[PDB]
């Protein structure tokens, strides 16, 4: 899975290890191993999220076969939310997730794409 | 609706306070209430467009049911280029905008998604 | 076609002039003009790849008709994956690309869509 998260939190206010912690929680509510997990955070941004620039964070996830309905998002949305207010000490009107169904064929990796692999 | 504006304009050349004017003028062109208008930049990245590294801005909307049609969409790229190159100083030619239509499942909100909401 | 590369490496250990060189680059690999290219480059980023914080690269490539099938994506990413390898100093294993096709109605131009032009 791909997660990327954006957040007008500086950089020394995201708590040191957030992305690996965020690797081995995307495991657990996902059901994908932590090596197959791919963390991006870009801290310092510029942001509004509800027309408000206080600090907020917006999620994105990207996954084969796991994102792909209103009921698994449901579930993954609710646990994602209960990590990320407590890691960076936001409020649940402070977070937004959005979901990304990929294919093999979207994927490149070691030179080919998952297709082939 | 959500607004990500990546610019290789330095920090200290993106007018103060754009993300809470892009949330103003997204709600009028998208005829969404800006406190639904979510804006995310990020300056100071290296960037070439039409292969020229002049300073130039990507923008790229996502929304549910508005940004989903070609007529739809010339008509809001012509109210945001319009914003845009007076708001950042560029011209025309140096700034691109993607286009993504969302649905209720993939939006992640308060512990649950858009679906059930 | 649209790249979008973010880095952990800092912004003084990316080689300069990377930007031109990816536009050179996916212009002879996907068959398109290199003034059509548009590279973004976001460094400095915390990121983790396959559950590692060592330095890795995530690249994004968006296309009208070109990066829309296994056989396709599988050449592109034979030839994305030499290009960067060599440039960041990064093995294979620490590079994943992402492929999205786009349509004309999704990309506003000089004020209107392409659909239009």
């Amino acid at each position: 899975p791909f997660l990327e998260l954006d957040t007008n939190l500086p950089a020394n206010r995201v708590p040191a290890g957030l992305e690996k912690r965020l690797c081995a929680a995307a495991a657990s509510i996902l059901g994908k191993p932590a090596d197959r997990v791919n963390v991006t955070v870009r801290p310092g941004l510029a942001m509004a999220l509800s027309g408000s620039t206080e600090p907020c964070a917006q999620l994105s996830i990207s996954s084969i076969g796991v994102v792909g309905t209103a009921e698994d998002n449901r579930s993954h949305s609710a646990h994602f939310f209960e990590f990320l207010t407590k890691e960076l000490a936001l409020g649940q009107d402070r977070i937004l997730i959005r979901f990304f169904p990929l294919e093999s064929w979207q994927i490149g990796k070691i030179g080919t794409v998952m297709t082939f692999l």
